[PDB]
């Protein structure tokens, strides 16, 4: 046991590589949560958006159709 | 044959009398005939207006259900 | 005075001419107005039919502009 | 000099206790990342569903506009 010391070095080393891998690996995976969490609020807000158009042509179409019928129905 | 005259006299009175029933009986007819033509000229005049305004109604009507497909069609 | 028969028999005749002249007319008018009357009852039923025809027309379009508002409300 | 060792070990105390400290920072917010990702999955296919709804509706209330064209224009 005359090189106590060259076993702690050569441990530390791997654990040092163990480590930064590790880094590596949860940023990249970071980066990529972070990059598809903001192509998430991008589609969410169009679809918002989307949804209330839609929403006031139907009201707008709404008061269309009620004039119509007021129209029609002087008729009968 | 010594009264052709009293019997010319007494036909003459009957066809004098057939003749003012005559004129009676045509004139009442003509009077009705008339009364109820006036009558029939305010029916079709009515009418008439009547069938205008209903088709002006249409129109509108028409135009209402354009625009409402417009604005729905849009949303398509 | 020895014509008088003379003067009443050529009264007659102008009597007789004026009734039968009377006749021709007064009937000529009668066909024109029965004639103008049937054609008046063909207009007037004509227009009631086609009243009649618009009216249902009127209320088939209520029931559609009616769907289309439930169809319409449901997405308000 | 006579404790090099010491301040090695010291040294590597500390570092030992930064990467742990860095280790639950990281997988803390990865956490927090994914479960807002799940959440907007959730938003995103909500939101389609919604706009795939509407527009169906809107087909329908086209087909009974176009109908009820149809009726009104017999009319005209």
């Amino acid at each position: 046991g005359s090189m106590g010391l060259s076993r702690v070095y050569s441990k530390l080393y791997k654990e040092a590589e163990k480590i930064k891998k590790w880094k590596v690996s949860t940023e990249a995976e970071l980066r990529q949560k972070e990059s598809k969490l903001q192509e998430n609020r991008k589609i969410i807000e169009a679809q918002r958006k989307a949804i209330q158009e839609l929403q006031f042509g139907n009201e707008k179409v709404s008061l269309k159709l009620e004039e119509g019928i007021q129209e029609n129905k002087d008729l009968i």
